[PDB]
């Protein structure tokens, strides 16, 4: 069969030959008990760059050994892309959320041998699930592969914003000292109130990690967490998110983007936050009105904003979030650390082997399976 | 009496007229039970910049309304300095560890009226303790005032180094995207081996904060912690520093600088660290041989180094740590956030009121009292 795999570009100076470390930490399961990916074998060394075009998710040898074809490209935007071009007869499509190959209804329609749409990561927002359901395309993802990676990024950014790390580092790097210039916008995180919009795998991991900082934890979600979890973390529930904002010094967004949540942070809802509040958003760029956020930082309503998700993405070279005051942005990378890559590359292989040997794909990985949401 | 108070310079754009937020979070005690400072009154608003020359630790009104003189300066180095000139007849000398007025044997000998040497912060290594003992000078500090502040800075820097945040932020800032350039030196912290050299107020506050990150915790110290604490954090004890190094992914230094620990991190001991380890040092700059650390980063043996302490301080504009690869440095600021400042300006006032009224200074604040170390 034919596997069409869309990956991001290699580094500026080439594909790395040498890495900072020899191995990766051993983990057996994810919080809650889900086990880590269980492929029959892997043809990469954990820690190597796997999500770039030269890493190939460590799949070529396995695929070619069972007489399958592996097409790897980074060109996936438009009708004239390699991806569109190769889609027609690909049996399997693989892409990561970090450089996604959108499976529009149109493409799904022209995708004649398409049986499996695999997300090497988490998050199939780039896929049209109705069309896959109708056309009987199985949609799978490597559940939990990077939830912890994202939660780490969130806590890092909260600390960095509150403590004014980025500006302080600049003074050091540029030959300065200027203690008062660093600390006139620096606070401790201890005892501040922090709230999460949604408490799913990432939101819960974030709350767990913040607890020992002796912050007061708040959350809002579609449904409340089990009472014992609320008790263990001393959580304060908010039935509406607009009720949670005014009492929080820090708000982290960990919810999906829907029409209901598009632009949920705008000039109007920003007026509900306390003066000097901080926002961290590693969820979707468009949860926030780009200009509303920029205005809040320029004016001082907000004391910091950080995340790794933007709109549009890739972000334009002049996107105002790159240079607005008190930002802690990064490009879209939180779930594509070398560590997270080793898990989703292994997960990707495990699913392929299942699909090819006729075995069932773990239920946890399945999104759309055979005419329906599974 | 005459109070000589050495503080750091105001911000380059002047003393702030405005701040990012309106108030500070409420805390009643430090971990273990110690209460926060209890002066009879304060003449500042918590959240203002107090550690710089125009802040004056919020002390002038109190001192001048009681017939005392307050001399505030940042000029403290050498014999022609305002500090050296005024020291001859000062009754009390106050300075912070971030901009320390050194009380060498020679200066103590010249300070004829010296009765109280107060550290507005923690750590009195800028004071010759034997000379103070020999001259009956009381040496006090505001115990616990920024231990949590430092601990938060340590965890922030650990996360930042491991996840390669600083270089990722620069790609964003500069108009790039470059996912693979950001992640080819990016890992998750989860399940790494983290060790602390000493487990004092700061070291233990660091351990507690790292636990939920699901790291494996290690420590070494002069004495072992109680078995209950060891069992609650699942700590692995190492009797020596050299025994601990080789099993750790991240090493944080939270111990004092003595002849014994001076240059404890050097070309030889660095050979014991695993390839790609990280070091965080918010203790003292001289615990590390400056050039051996630079060389380890340059040669790829070490994957990152961060801290806020340097040798010497202020660091010369060409100090190698400013620009060595994979550094996460800041000027010496961890314990001087606006929040920490409010606690040590309040404790400074508490201590002075006790001193001037002949009431005993709290036992936990005393370093040297009545010709002996307390």
């Amino acid at each position: 069969a034919k596997v069409l795999c869309v990956l991001y570009d290699d580094p500026v100076d080439g594909y790395p030959k040498t890495y900072a470390r020899d191995d990766l930490p051993k983990i057996d399961h994810y919080p809650g008990g889900q086990t880590l990916p269980t492929p029959k074998a892997i043809d990469f060394t954990p820690g190597q760059l796997l999500g770039s075009v030269s890493g190939e998710l460590g799949l070529r040898k396995y695929l070619e050994s069972n007489g399958h074809t592996l097409v790897v490209t980074s060109d996936k935007d438009g009708p004239d892309s390699v991806f569109e071009r190769e889609l027609v007869d690909a049996d399997v499509v693989i892409s990561q959320p970090f450089w996604p190959a959108y499976l529009t209804p149109e493409r799904i329609a022209k995708a004649k041998n398409l049986k499996l749409a695999l997300t090497a990561g988490i998050g199939s927002d780039h896929v049209d699930l109705q069309s896959a359901i109708d056309r009987n395309v199985t949609v799978a993802e490597v559940t939990y592969c990077n939830s912890i990676s994202v939660a780490e990024h969130v806590v890092m950014m909260i600390l960095s914003l509150v403590r004014n790390y980025l500006p302080s580092h600049e003074w050091a790097r540029k030959g300065g000292w200027n203690i008062a210039d660093c600390v006139s916008h620096a606070y401790d995180l201890e005892a501040m109130h922090v709230g999460t919009v949604a408490a799913g795998r990432i939101g819960l991991a974030v709350l767990r990690r913040l607890a020992p900082f002796d912050v007061h934890l708040h959350y809002t979600d579609r449904h409340r967490l089990p009472e014992s979890v609320e008790k263990e973390l001393n959580l304060t529930w908010h039935a509406t998110r607009e009720d949670m904002y005014p009492v929080c010094d820090v708000v982290t967004l960990n919810c999906p983007l829907h029409p209901e949540t598009e632009h949920m942070i705008n000039d109007e809802t920003l007026k509900l936050f306390k003066r000097g509040a901080y926002i961290v958003n590693t969820a979707r760029g468009k949860l926030c009105d780009r200009d509303a956020v920029a205005r809040a930082l320029e004016s001082g309503r907000l004391a910091g904003y950080a995340g790794d998700v933007w709109f549009p993405q890739p972000a334009p070279k002049d996107h105002p979030w790159r240079t607005m005051p008190y930002n802690g942005m990064t490009p879209h990378i939180s779930g594509t650390t070398l560590t997270a890559q080793a898990r989703y590359a292994a997960g990707t292989r495990e699913i392929l082997e299942c699909f090819f040997e006729g075995r069932p794909i773990r239920d946890e990985y399945l999104i759309v399976q055979g005419g329906a949401l599974a």
